[PDB]
């Protein structure tokens, strides 16, 4: 009872695996006995999930090691990574050895970029433990750190060999966290995936319940829409853009309201109600598909007004191209839309 | 008279230029007006070379900017290459921005790391400036910064978009670090090509006088020949390139930081190795003396260190590798363009072939 998603990168290719429970079933981690094992995981993550995680790496037979870095974005950092770094050579691990990231999107950036570089890169698995990683962390392999000067700059693309969520972790996730990760799940709806969207709108209820078959389907539809999606950019680099909906909006309240106030999904939300009602202004969608994509953002417990303190000079601070909807399972890079219509749409959404 | 040498990795594949007087042709760039650019480079060869790229990128168009890290191994590290980043982000580079890397190894690989990933990777191109870069940088894709705990542990595989080779640079290379470079170019010979090898005798000369035809020669060969050990390792045989730097790292590890070059440790490590293969009939006593005598025209050391004592070489090599008594495993030459890596070599043998080398 839970699906399988199989990313197509030939000799890199690798199955996520999603469903209720999975933490217990061994065969999902793809490991010999002979291999060495070692979990990085953060302080808060560490004592729920890591000994499931440890007791199926005993059943196999792997010898194991964890590592606890300190929980938080200020901790992604060159000199976090140096600490996943030392630790595998004060312990000596060989190029064979493999990594286990187990955390939200911060550890696996953090763990999947060190994984990446150590000794030039050696095999890791992903084990996502929030909605928002579970979503978007396990496609794309994007890896990170922050430098002061800059957020995600140094980093790398490096695979992982699996990817396993088990969405009974869902459960202890701060009520936010969830919410914020809803708005990057509502987002493949909206620009790829017309179907998907309609689901949505019927399962709210249910997810928010955190009903095992609809999470299971909403997280695996997600993965396979992304996978769909980078799969295209490999052919006519320009799709993968579709993705960044609502974030240049939603990068200036975050920048504005300083960073950790709001999470990035609910400055998401936002940005992409501020994005559809840029379309609406530019008549690539109606004012009824404007309506539903509010509405389904409300449902999800998602802020989708404009902050009351943002003026429009603090978003053009930081804005200065956007991602828009073309209609409900449609979208488009669309070039050249006047200050104005931007304008607008702003003082627009603090009606909504 | 100019080399190219395609190396092919599909998608990823480029070319290694090589002649004299390549800085004179900004073609080899690849770049466009308006396109920025950056030179990372040491505060030894800057004043040397950067003069010269600064001219090429000028009479291109892009706008430019020059990076001057310390000079040093010591400096081959994780901080230095988060100086690389620094600098990039206070300029507000994006990823079409093309990083350029002038200098030795150490600025390749430090350099080639910091372009690997740097918005997770934007275009390099590397401009070895020593003679063992242009040898053995040049192809591999191998990038990496050392760490406390272990050298080049910390790293990526990472191709350039172009390599430019402008031999007339070594002019200015200390003759040690010419000589080092030449221990590399030696290896080849010995290992994988015979050919090369009675080339390089009777070449040798000609190299040291700097001649144009023989540096592009001797430096194109080496690099088509790693190419083909590179391409042929993925279907191992890349191994056979650590010929001597078993018994090097002990020279290395006992004589202190950057006393003894790497290529010079090399050297010696090399006859330590060759002796030790002739006494096990790898190779006949002839075969020793040519790679003796070669590496003596080289103007290299062959010799094992006068203060450097056996229990030192096996403190190095044993004890501190965890490598027990019969589990010694060293890259022996089986002749004069062929060579296997070799386990069990008794200590005795390896006794001997230290103790035979301190008056070759
Ligand atoms: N690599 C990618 O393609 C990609 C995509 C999206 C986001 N990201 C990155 O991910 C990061 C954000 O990830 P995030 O939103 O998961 O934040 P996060 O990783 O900080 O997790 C949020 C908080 O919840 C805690 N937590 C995690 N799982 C829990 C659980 N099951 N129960 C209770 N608490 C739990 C963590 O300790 C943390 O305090 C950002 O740095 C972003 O850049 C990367
Ligand atoms: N990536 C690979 O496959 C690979 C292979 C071999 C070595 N390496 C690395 O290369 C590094 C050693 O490289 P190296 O031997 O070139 O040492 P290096 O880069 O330190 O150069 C030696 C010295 O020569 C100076 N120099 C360089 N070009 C010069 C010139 N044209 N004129 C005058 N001075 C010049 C430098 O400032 C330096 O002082 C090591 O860290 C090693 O790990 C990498
Ligand atoms: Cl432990
Ligand atoms: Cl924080
Ligand atoms: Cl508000
Ligand atoms: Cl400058
Ligand atoms: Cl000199
Ligand atoms: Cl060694
Ligand atoms: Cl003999
Ligand atoms: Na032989």
């Amino acid at each position: 009872t839970m699906e399988r998603i199989t990313v197509n990168l030939g000799e890199r290719s690798y199955p996520i695996s999603i469903g209720a429970g999975l933490f217990a079933n061994p065969a999902l981690l793809s490991l010999s006995a002979k291999q060495k094992v070692v979990i990085v995981t953060n302080h808060t993550v560490a004592p729920l999930y890591a000994p499931a995680i440890i007791s199926l790496l005993d059943h196999i037979g792997c010898q194991h090691a964890l590592l606890e870095l300190p929980d938080g974005e200020q901790y992604k950092t060159l000199e976090t990574f140096n600490t996943v770094m030392s630790f595998l050579l004060e312990h000596n691990y060989s190029r064979d050895v493999v990594v286990i990231a187990l955390g939200g999107g911060v550890i696996g950036d953090l763990v999947g970029f060190a994984a990446a570089c150590y000794q030039r890169g050696v095999d890791f698995i992903q084990i996502p433990t929030t909605l928002l990683s579970q979503v978007d962390s396990s496609v794309g392999g994007k890896t990170a750190v922050n430098h002061p000067l800059g957020k995600n700059m140094i980093g790398a693309f490096y695979q992982p060999k699996a990817v396993v969520i088990d969405t009974d972790c869902l459960t202890t996730l701060p009520a936010r966290e969830f919410a914020a990760g809803m708005a990057e799940v509502i987002k493949y709806g909206i620009i790829y995936d017309s179907a998907f969207f309609d689901w949505l709108e019927a399962q709210m209820e249910a997810l928010y319940a955190l009903d095992e078959q609809a999470l299971t389907y909403a997280i695996a539809r997600c993965c396979q829409i992304k996978a769909e999606v980078v799969a295209q950019d490999e052919k006519e680099s320009g799709i993968r853009a579709l993705l960044n909906l609502g974030h240049t909006f939603g990068h200036a309240i975050e920048a504005h309201m300083g960073y950790g106030n709001w999470l990035h999904g609910e400055a998401v939300s936002a940005g992409t109600v501020m994005a559809a009602k840029t379309a609406q202004l530019q008549g690539l969608i109606d004012a009824s598909q404007f309506e539903r994509i509010l509405a389904i953002l409300k449902k999800a417990h998602l802020p989708v007004r404009t902050p009351e303190n943002m003026t429009f000079a603090d978003f053009m601070q930081h804005m200065m191209r956007l991602v828009l909807p073309t209609s409900i399972g449609t979208s488009a890079v669309v070039k050249g839309v006047p200050e104005a219509v931007i304008a607008q749409a702003i003082e627009y959404c603090r009606t909504v």
